[PDB]
């Protein structure tokens, strides 16, 4: 149910998230140095497709830490479909930022460093 405050990266098919995402990839634009650390969370879509059911490409939300669907989890606890992410620096403290509101748009995402080919940044 929560929104993440940012577009999803849609993973290409068949690749494996935890394997290519920088351990550092934090979305930019909120909050302060302290704050830049969280997980990103897989949230499953199912079509069909050649007449048979079909996950679609995932989507990975980012939330800060000790907000979202895993607002009570640890830094690094192990959770399928949840990879953790801190910005050096970052303070590991649940942040009090909450999640985006129904009724508010989403942010683009923006990162400091570079992501590999099968993270796509689809926007609307």
């Amino acid at each position: 149910i929560p929104l993440s405050f940012y577009n999803p990266i849609t993973l290409e098919q068949g690749s494996k998230f935890w394997n290519l995402c920088p351990r550092d990839l934090v979305p930019k634009g909120i909050g302060n140095k302290d704050q830049q650390i969280g997980y990103w969370n897989r949230q499953i879509r199912y079509r069909i497709v050649k007449g048979q059911r079909k996950e679609l490409a995932e989507r990975w939300f980012f939330y800060f830490l000790g907000t979202g669907p895993h607002a009570d989890a640890k830094f690094k606890d192990k959770i399928d479909g949840v990879f953790w992410v801190a910005r050096d620096g970052a303070m590991n403290k649940p942040i009090t930022l909450g999640t985006r509101g129904t009724n508010n748009e989403s942010k683009p995402l923006r990162f400091d460093g570079k992501i590999p080919p099968q993270f796509q940044l689809e926007l609307e």
